């Protein structure tokens, strides 16, 4: 009951941190949490992890040109549960040109789960979060930490 919220809470600043690191450095990253509609068969296409939470451990998957970077991190329940996921590249011509594959990866997982996921460009180093079929682009820190802090914490 009250585990599960400390849990969400290191969820939410784990994904804040990494995130942050990864911004400065302008380091590509996809990270999907999952929650009632299970992900488990796009799990299923990445390399199995299912390891504790961490910003340390984030961060060190999506380092370039390692084995774990090339894809997204799926989250379910209190683990990393996969690196390197496929997710459904959304047909939305409404999205926007210069955005790359990661966020119309990111958007075509929202319209088909109820998922949470967080998008860092390579390109500008702009933070973008999808939900249920929606963009929110280029977020600043208090916005990531309010939408974070609300569709995580139940
Ligand atoms: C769904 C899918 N299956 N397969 C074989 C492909 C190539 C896709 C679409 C795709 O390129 N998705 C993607 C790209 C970057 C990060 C995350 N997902
Ligand atoms: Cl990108």
């Amino acid at each position: 009951g009250s585990r599960i919220e400390r849990e969400q809470h290191h969820l939410i600043e784990s994904i804040e941190k990494s995130t942050q690191y990864m911004a400065k450095r302008r380091i590509g990253a996809l990270i999907s949490v999952a929650r009632d509609t299970g992900m488990d068969d796009y799990i299923e296409t990445g390399i199995p992890l299912n390891a504790k939470i961490s910003s340390q451990l984030l961060i060190n998957i999506f380092i370039p040109n390692t084995p774990l970077h090339d894809g997204a991190v799926i989250i379910k329940g209190n683990e990393i549960a996969s690196a390197a996921s496929y997710l459904p590249l959304s047909d939305s011509p409404f999205l926007s040109k210069e955005l790359g594959t990661r966020h119309r990866a990111a958007l075509g997982i929202s319209e088909v789960t109820d998922s949470i996921t967080i998008v860092v460009s390579e390109e500008t180093g702009g933070i973008s979060l999808t939900k249920g079929g929606e963009l929110f682009r280029d977020v600043s820190e208090e916005e990531l930490h309010k939408i974070l802090l609300k569709e995580l914490v139940t």
